[PDB]
């Protein structure tokens, strides 16, 4: 249903599993963008690898403190992370966008509230991806996929996850 995680993948990473995708693409970012529409709230947070061409977007309903307690806290609704290479566009543009999207999670359902601070799940899972730990957002997916069905995990191919009704592959 629409409360079920559903994955867009290249063929480019049929064969890979979900955890050495998401662990090389962290190392890849390594350890432009913004909200949309901002400044400090969003749909849309996006951010472009300084090291690289990785970039992600995060979707949902997005809030980051600033300087207000707690500071420094990325809190709210996470729906969806795509991963990829190049961010393009933003506000201006109708919205943040990827110039090669490589593979996007949907439905992931978090949800933190501000007085978790840092120690929110959204905060945890963004927070991992762009400092070279996806530890914190394959434990989320990885219990998505066993909500589905328990013979998936994170350790599923993509091609796999398609096979099981979960996930779908887009051109390279």
């Amino acid at each position: 249903g629409s409360m079920s995680i559903s994955i867009s993948y290249s063929t480019t990473y049929s064969g890979w599993t979900v955890a050495d995708y998401l662990a090389d693409w962290s190392a890849y970012f390594g350890d432009t963008g913004g909200f949309n529409p901002g400044p400090f709230d969003g749909s849309q947070y996006a951010l472009q690898s300084t090291a690289s061409d990785a970039a992600f977007i995060a979707g949902g309903d997005l809030h980051y403190t600033l300087f207000s307690n707690p500071s420094h806290t990325l809190w709210g609704k996470l729906d969806s992370i795509a991963l990829g290479d190049t961010l393009t566009g933003g506000a201006s543009s109708g919205g943040y966008a990827l110039d090669s999207q490589e593979v996007s999670f949907s439905n992931l359902g978090l949800d933190s509230p501000i007085a978790q601070g840092r120690d929110g799940t959204v905060h945890k899972v963004v927070y991992g991806l762009m400092s070279g730990d996806s530890s914190a957002l394959q434990g989320q997916i990885d219990a998505l996929l066993k909500a589905v069905d328990p013979s998936l995990s994170i350790n599923s191919t993509f091609d796999q996850l398609a096979a099981a009704g979960v996930a779908h592959a887009t051109p390279a």
